[PDB]
């Protein structure tokens, strides 16, 4: 038993992290087969980032201006190109540690593991959720750009996030591995509005189910509700609307606990209207929304990876 | 910026996990050089665990009863021995992926990363604190025994914990890598009392400093305190007494922030007595005690590992 926020084992991704330097700037890149992927703002100086013309900046660069280092091994750059907001550097050696991998663009509310890296060296691993407003609440110091987020399915790494920037509000923004930002953000140093954020309702429900499975049951009540009545309460409290697709995803947990999804919605409704009265659930005094239903099943089943 | 509960990158430990099978029980082992380490209870059946005589049970076994498996390839066991609560299985092949490593016995209040494993395959990684009563609050299903906890200082893996059992209270107990249990626990399926737990005061203080460094600061107050008057309050709320050594350990965070340790204790005193009033520090509605002062410093200067 027990329930923890748990990251994937980071070994397969560790072997892909490299250091990329261009002029004065050093950040992280991802070495897969014979291509290194990194944020295009590696080519910017401090003054550039206020209003960069990335096409004009890149024209000034040649292959030998890019210093790519994997451990102590220096890679030779034989081609460069920009794809949206990511730089793709062709190198003359394929990474022998390349795992089976895919590039995925995840949906808001899905979770992934982040390997935070500095100067191409891994510093730590932790689990993140893509907020409904397409930001993430990470730990990313100066130099962490190019760190990646991923999920592992047995032996396949699905890369879904590359870190690019910190907004003035202290939240974090980045791209998929084809270089397209999540959300409305651009890679320049300006004020940028993130949307109103909202709580990921289906994730809160899944975590209530995990609490029931681990014996935390004080919040179960004698009430039920409807999808429509529940959603009136959700909008009031800045919660995402629950859909039937979400009800279907919660089906397996409903069956393990014998608690119908709309009955668990009734319990969440009462927690939203009445608060928690200074009580805790799974060691938390807030409602937690960074566990997907799949996360909860994996941790209440024992899913393992190659 | 940002502050997260971060585990060490687990790659160096992944390559050491093997599956150990004795007769009919299967758990995890740690393959280091030419030795595999695992919980000695692997040699027990279900009925055995109620009152085991491990010396007698081990006499019934020989080298060929232990099936040690690394991925798909097989180790030859050429010798076995029992060290306290740990089985040492000598194998004829040194693990080619053995990292630089050390066996360490940690202190209550210190932290480490856990690589949760099932059938010798890594499933996830998370950070844990050794509670003052020598339990840990992990996530450990059936088959997770032999999972290990560790820290990394650059290139050296310091193994400090091996998982042995889940207590009837749902908390977790285990040994160092010499096989000595942390706490009063034994490897026997019996009701076992863990002591009263307490909150790790020096860790709560370090986390308050992390909060100030990251911009959460509403809890800084008009007041100061003495070490003695603070401890009077700490005892009331079941916090560990703060000592001068603890003040010294917090010295560097005091110097970065310009907030004397005893002023931060005054902030903690007012939080214990008044609560958080529905405000959150670093996203938490509770006082967090699973970050050590070194953990905070490490995540504010960007320490990496090779
Ligand atoms: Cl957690």
């Amino acid at each position: 038993s027990g329930f923890r926020k748990m990251a994937f084992p980071s070994g397969k991704v560790e072997g892909c992290m490299v250091q990329v330097t261009c002029g004065t700037t050093t950040l992280n890149g991802l070495w897969l087969d014979d291509v290194v992927y990194c944020p295009r703002h590696v080519i910017c100086t401090s003054e550039d980032m206020l209003n960069p013309n990335y096409e004009d900046l890149l024209i000034r660069k040649s292959n030998h201006n890019f210093l790519v280092q994997a451990g102590n091994v220096q890679l030779r750059v034989i081609g460069h190109s920009m794809q949206n907001c990511v730089l793709k550097l062709k190198v003359d050696t394929a990474n022998p540690k390349t795992p089976k991998y895919k590039f995925v663009r995840i949906q808001p509310g899905q979770t992934f593991s982040v390997l935070a890296c500095y100067n191409g060296s891994p510093s730590g691993v932790y689990q993140c959720a893509m907020r409904p407003n397409f930001t993430i609440k990470g730990s990313f110091l100066n130099g962490s750009c190019g760190s990646v987020g991923f999920n592992i399915d047995y032996d396949c790494v699905s890369f879904c996030y590359m870190h690019h920037m910190e907004l003035p509000t202290g939240v974090h923004a980045g791209t998929d591995l084809e270089g397209n930002f999540y959300g409305p953000f651009v890679d320049r140093q300006t004020a940028q509005a993130a949307g109103t954020d909202t709580t990921i309702t289906v994730n809160v429900l899944a975590w209530l189910y995990a609490a029931v499975i681990n014996g935390d049951r004080w919040f179960l009540n004698r009430f039920t509700t409807t999808l429509n009545d529940f959603n009136l309460v959700a909008m009031k409290y800045n919660y995402e609307p629950l859909t039937q697709d979400h009800v279907d995803i919660l089906g397996p947990l409903s069956a393990q606990t014998g608690i119908a999804v709309l009955d668990m919605c009734a319990s969440l409704k009462e927690l939203l209207q009445n608060g928690m009265n200074g009580r805790t659930i799974l060691g938390s005094a807030l409602l937690e929304d960074e566990f997907t239903p799949f996360d909860v099943v994996r941790q209440c089943s024992g899913v393992t990876f190659q």
